[PDB]
């Protein structure tokens, strides 16, 4: 029975030419690849010129982001995320939802806000989220995160030939990420080839090897909204160990995988109440990798449901200590359709055919997939060539990436089998 | 051989989705009338939050505005402005030209800048005017002027059915005035009726009785750009005198017209060198009416050519003195086609059929008329119910309205016959 009241993210006072449109260029059209460094430098500036007001908006956006992330993570696990584990980016999902919110009118608008856990007072427009404020706060926490440390979000907006996008909608989207690619293509004749073209396009414009889904697009789709997230962070002072080392996928089965290892002054503790432990490794001045180990493999589900389901009161802050950390080199790929997660959440028609998204384009779109896809890379900072506590991740565990100032969780996940 | 070097109005560093467009609604579509008070309050805010930088940009914009105003005033008189006299609004003309500049590409762009007396260095984009800076400085001097004192500029942008305007162009225009009315109508079948519809539209949306030209629009026109200016100022302490009083239209002919009269501490002097005199009456805290009388009627042309043709070094600043000023109540209406003034200036094809205005819409427009039309009203501040110098305007004279801080001339003109 929880409710978030993000005052600083609402409209505050209750108060016209025809809207301009364009037609996106075909998906075939030659496009320069995304520059991740450029993106990174932009994001860092947005974070560097923050007022107190901005910090307040950022703390409120973190609350909305985290809550919907935990909720959708739960939905993902209910639906089944595959063998290797699970990964979800609350910022990316939240941004996707806020983008639809900006393109939506009631009843869809209010339903989206209700899903974000913010009360709506019918008749009262000053009770509504200001999506531009929201996306501006979300950009700022993206920047705070990355103060060689990369977080790139690119959006593929794929539309049927002849569907025209509203300028205002697309300009709103740029606040989510400037790496935005509206492209048209035939979605009505060969769904599987359309997905091939989309997957080929994204790989060419990003250079990321993401292992994207192959399933075809529904033939009546006029609009797809796909969000692609690349996170890269270097583990300073970590190097790959020689050889291969047993990783227990369960109590009777092991895989022998490459491990990285390093010693630093990290935070670590054991939660007595629920019998798990946590280790925190800094990834930058504001970014923290949390690594959560259950006491035994069969307790993983209980621990995961506990720590990932709203205020992270489980995050403690002990004095750092000398820890030798050993863990699998993490190269994590995941993808889901937000449509499926919404259906799992008993909201199958929220972005359905009757959704009012009349502020997206010149006609109401028919939304096909809304994909969120991730490539997360935790690289060893040193090439493979002192008393400390040994922490060794050689059975399934949970992880989160966390921004200290706002408290935004940028990723949450579970590793069952690192490959 | 004069040149203006407005550094603060140039682009400074030498450094994409399809452009969005809309189709203007038909001229028949129901429209609320312009609110002059609302406009006035907006303009006053823009003037109230000015930095030093803004003041520098405003002083440079005044120079460009005044120079093109004097030049076009000369062209107007060469072409013949009718019987009653002449009136021209440099800000309105300048804003019209800067608006075309924003919609233009080379060679038209550079030709427009050259007409504004600012050097162009081919290959060097940092030598170009930044039209957004320019229009932002022009808005600020509009506001400074009006700190019951009104200066309203409304723009009628009339386009052939099916011609689509670029969002970016129209957004640029809003910086000139937010009172902007893009409307479509058939220009190809009945030119005279089209002008009737335009004239009817402007009167309905403004309430101003302007006595607009009746001549038809050329049949191949796809775009008309008409600017309409209403100035209203109250002469504090002036009241209409009883009866009618002789006004000499020349040495042998008089008309008996109503006069207003009032006594105040105004500035006044005689220019010995060229044998004319000037009186300055404040209209607000920053606005000044200048009234220039030749010594005799036959010298008017020489005096007009002298004072209106670049730095107003003729404007003096003596201590004010007790003056009884008597003059005709001024209700001045004027209209010209900037196309005609450009032709008079030997630039007939500058906004001609080969003009590159490809940033205005989805096709290159064919520009018909570019009208500037004025209604200037100087009302007596008191209803008709002490030693001073008598100044009485009972023969032809010149007038200007002038903003003190920037030195922008908002109007210049000549009265031969007040009605
Ligand atoms: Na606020
Ligand atoms: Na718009
Ligand atoms: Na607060
Ligand atoms: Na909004
Ligand atoms: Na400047
Ligand atoms: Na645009
Ligand atoms: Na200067
Ligand atoms: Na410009």
């Amino acid at each position: 029975r929880v409710y978030i009241h993000p005052f600083h993210l609402l409209y505050h006072n209750k108060s016209t030419l025809p809207e301009s449109t364009f037609e996106p260029v075909p998906i075939q059209a030659k496009t320069s690849p995304v520059n991740e460094k450029t993106l990174h430098d932009q994001l860092v500036l947005a974070a560097e010129k923050l007022e107190d007001e901005d910090r307040k908006r950022a703390a409120q956006v973190a609350m909305i982001t985290n809550f919907v992330g935990f909720r959708m993570y739960k939905m993902l696990n209910e639906a089944g995320s595959g063998a290797s584990g699970a990964i979800l980016s609350p910022p990316a999902l939240f941004g996707t939802l806020v983008s639809f919110y900006l393109g939506s009118l009631d009843p869809t608008a209010s339903q989206l806000q209700t899903l974000l856990d913010v009360p709506v007072k019918e008749g009262d427009c000053t009770s509504r989220l200001d999506g531009h404020k929201v996306l501006a706060a979300l950009r700022a926490v993206q920047g705070l995160l990355v103060t060689p440390l990369l977080q790139s979000i690119v959006v593929g907006l794929f539309t049927a030939p002849g569907f025209r996008l509203k300028h205002s909608f697309v300009q709103s989207l740029a606040l989510f990420t400037p790496a935005l690619f509206p492209r048209s293509l035939d979605l009505s004749t060969d769904p599987v080839l359309a997905t091939e073209k989309i997957n080929r396009f994204i790989k060419a414009v990003t250079g990321w090897k993401m292992n994207l889904p192959l399933e075809g697009v529904s033939t009546d789709s006029t609009l797809l909204f796909n969000t692609y997230v690349h996170f890269q962070g270097t583990m300073r002072g970590f190097s790959q160990l020689p050889g291969v080392h047993e990783f227990w996928v369960d109590n009777s089965i092991s895989v022998s995988v490459p491990m990285i290892s390093g010693t630093g002054n990290f935070q670590h503790w054991s939660d007595a109440q629920n019998n798990f432990s946590v280790t925190c490794v800094p990834l930058g001045e504001r970014a923290t990798l949390l690594l959560i180990q259950p006491h035994c493999i069969s307790d993983l589900d209980r621990v995961e449901a506990l720590i990932f389901q709203d205020l992270l009161t489980w995050i403690e802050n002990p004095p750092p200590r000398a820890i030798r950390l050993t863990l699998p080199q993490l190269e994590i790929r995941g993808s889901y359709n937000l449509q499926d997660l919404l259906a799992e959440d008993k909201l199958p028609t929220l972005l359905g055919a009757e959704a009012n998204l009349n502020n997206i384009g010149d006609t109401n779109p028919r939304v096909g997939e809304v994909l969120n896809s991730i490539l997360l890379e935790l690289k060893a900072g040193e090439e493979e060539q002192p008393e400390a506590l040994d922490v060794t991740l050689s059975s399934p565990f949970l992880f989160a990436i966390y921004e200290q100032d706002s408290g935004t969780l940028h990723f949450l996940g579970r590793v069952n089998n690192p490959q």
